[PDB]
């Protein structure tokens, strides 16, 4: 599951673009500051909470495991 709970919340967005936003969120740079690590969340509004959210849930998916769940579920 390199993106199961995140590809699901991404696809269930009321905005095709929010999909990419959550895409990075799950692929967050490393810690909390996801797009923040990027440089400055400046790709859109739905992004801020879309990516931030997918990156936070992804944050808990990768902040506790380190295998199928982490390596994949992230």
């Amino acid at each position: 599951m390199l993106q199961k709970k995140i590809e699901e919340i991404a696809a269930k967005y009321k905005h095709s673009v929010v999909k990419k936003c959550c895409y990075d969120g799950a692929c967050v740079n490393n810690d909390e500051t996801c797009e923040q690590r990027a440089a400055r969340i400046s790709l859109g509004p739905r992004c801020i909470k879309a990516f931030t959210e997918c990156c936070v849930v992804a944050s808990q998916l990768r902040a506790n495991i380190s295998h199928k769940d982490m390596q994949l579920g992230r």
